[PDB]
């Protein structure tokens, strides 16, 4: 079929998280402005995903709901095609969506104390899934060099040695600075794990957008060991910008950890009854494959226009190539503004709306977000406006 | 539009809890048979439903979704139209269902050791709402006469001195007798209750499926004072048959007992960002009523010609009329069967798969729920093939 990547869309008054923030953060926001924030795409759906649904409602009724055997096999065809990773479909668990899945994780798997380490700055609900539940928020920042972030092995190293530590809260690729982690710092990060008394919770839900060149490693696929003890997270929510069908597949090995996850889902979101959620991912992941790598080139010229756009206007502001995930981290700590009144500055001057760095952590403190699944043009639009604004600024 | 109750539908390999835990029971079971327990719909949905879900799907995009202003004032119109309920928009409190919003009540406003006042027999993911999350379950057994249930109020009122209790979790109607309460019933439990510490966990979710006779109730439209404690659990899935899309509507008055709620939703199952879920509500709500009303008089027909079975084949069983609900109560206790060996005749000798009763409790051991809300044919067949099995057991 025939793909629109171009096609500047509107989601105003429609129920769109993204669009309501904007407005109510700038109700004054111009009506050609889109917010650029939010992680779901500016893009419709895939087309053969639509026509399937409603093909769909044609010969099912909506109540209570499970996934088939289909279903199952469907998800795993899916993991060896796409990340020669093996796994069965019975450790298949689903849930309404990765974040309720990882509070589900704390919840059954530390208690109220206990620690949990994540390695910052990252997706701020990883904090809230820990310390709105009690749990200790045990943070192992990332090393920033020249804008490319990599791990301190020695200071995780160090933390996986306070056995009142339980886990490791790890997000791949790494939203929102974009790494696609390499097989090397993974073993890295086995051995200590494997040697520790450390589960693994390995966000995976970003794992399908990964830029040309670089190549993603679902991280329990590496060891039989350290898979013993990981639970990852994944679904096609991302890939396909179907965060509004409500469905995940949490891939759990260990028959014990996935029983102690699923009956403690079962006493606070239960299972998930959606029909079409099922659905939408068996469709996805049968025939979207070639929306997806459409969808990836569209997105890689934009990260390429975005750092060409600082190169060219204003050099002292930087914002790299990224390697996974369609969210591009830029610096704009060479602006001297506090995160703050930078935020202002972006939502009223230049009426752009990024996802502050800051909310990701202090060390996102001066950087902003990008959220780059979206027509080249808005892009340029955009940046066009930004221009214009930090001109102004002077 | 023409409304469809009779074509005689199948839901095999398909997804169905319902359909499927019947293989799963009697792997035997025969190609002809429809199973009457789960409580969803053996009907094709509103037409105007999915009409209007297919059109929706070529118009949105399926992304991080929440209700919309016009979304709020439908369920306002709904709850004023049919229940004579005067609510405002920021009381509603959306979840993915009414169970996981009755766990989130105990979990966030009890402690482990606390007790919950439940009217057995009933629902059983109530007793699991408490116990499961070391809660206590106290119960206020329902007294039965005749096959007539009524409140025992002197037990009541005796439990709500027990300052350990600290809510009484209402079904209105009530699952599995279908009693739908009386004013004057509400109006003494009102009572008990506001001269109490007790909160009020109405679940009525039922509460637009009463029966030619009758009208519902809302527990807390009757007391204002009562409605500042109540917390009322609403949705449109048992309506319209779309529990499979995901969407309750908790209705809770006072700011403080909501915000409660609210983040304990949160650090649970999350917000429910289910785009179409929204949709068919608000679709339902606004164009399904004539198919509703078309659907109460089949369900009404029915539960009428299972009462007449039995006074006709088999007089030592009792299938009273219900007043609520489409799941008729019926009590076998004459048959002298114990409810293990009774389960075991209706799975593998009539072929019926009705809710045994002793799932809801004590009380219910030697009575079946069977569910109505199937083709008036569909009703027949599956009484005529019990008829034959109760005469070979002689
Ligand atoms: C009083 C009551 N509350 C809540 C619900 C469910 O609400 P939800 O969580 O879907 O929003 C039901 C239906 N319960 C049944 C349906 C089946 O539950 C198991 C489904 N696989 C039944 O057979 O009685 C009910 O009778
Ligand atoms: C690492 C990671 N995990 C999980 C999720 C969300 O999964 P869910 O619970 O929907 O399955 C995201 C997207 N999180 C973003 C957007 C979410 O907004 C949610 C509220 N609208 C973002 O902008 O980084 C993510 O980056």
């Amino acid at each position: 079929m025939i793909y629109d990547f171009t096609t500047k869309i509107s989601r105003k008054n429609l129920g769109s998280l993204k669009w309501d923030l904007m407005y109510s953060q700038n109700p004054e926001v111009g009506n050609e402005v889109v917010p650029l924030s939010v992680a779901d795409m500016e893009f419709k759906n895939p087309p053969e995903l639509i026509e399937g649904l409603k093909k769909y409602l044609d010969e099912t009724v909506l109540g209570y709901t499970g996934p088939t055997e289909e279903y199952k096999k469907t998800v795993k065809k899916w993991m060896k095609d796409r990340h020669q990773w093996d796994i069965q479909t019975d450790w298949i668990i689903n849930t309404a969506g990765v974040v309720p899945a990882v509070f589900n994780a704390v919840r059954e798997f530390t208690k109220p104390g206990d620690g949990v380490i994540i390695i910052t700055p990252v997706y701020y609900p990883f904090f809230m899934a820990i310390k709105n539940q009690e749990r200790k928020i045990i943070e192992c920042e990332l090393l920033e060099k020249d804008g490319y972030y990599t791990i301190d092995f020695q200071k995780l190293e160090k933390l996986s040695k306070d056995k009142n530590n339980k886990a490791l809260l790890f997000c791949s690729p790494h939203n929102p600075v974009g790494r696609v982690w390499k097989k090397d710092e993974l073993q890295k990060i086995k051995d200590i794990v494997l040697k520790s008394d450390l589960m693994l919770w390995s966000d995976e839900i970003h794992f399908d957008l990964i830029m040309p060149g670089y190549e993603h490693t679902v991280f329990q696929s590496i060891d039989e060991q350290l898979a013993d003890k990981t639970i990852t997270f994944t679904a096609p929510s991302k890939t396909f910008n179907i965060a509004g069908m409500g469905m995940s597949n949490i891939i759990i090995k260990n028959p014990d950890i996935r029983e102690r996850f699923t009956k403690s889902r079962d006493a606070t979101s239960g299972m998930p009854f959606t029909t079409l959620g099922y659905k939408a991912c068996e469709i996805c992941y049968k025939e979207c494959g070639k929306w997806l790598d459409g969808c990836i080139k569209v997105i890689d010229k934009n990260q390429r226009i975005v750092k060409d756009f600082f190169e060219v206007n204003h050099p002292e502001i930087k914002a790299p190539l990224i390697e996974g995930t369609y969210l591009q981290w830029i610096d704009f700590r060479a602006l001297k503004m506090d995160h703050k009144a930078m935020e202002e500055f972006m939502i009223h001057k230049a009426q752009i709306f990024f996802d502050e760095g800051y909310i990701f952590g202090d060390g996102g403190i001066g950087f902003e977000r990008i959220n780059l699944a979206a027509p080249s043009s808005v892009i340029q639009e955009s940046l066009e406006r930004l221009n214009k604004a930090l001109k102004d600024l002077k």
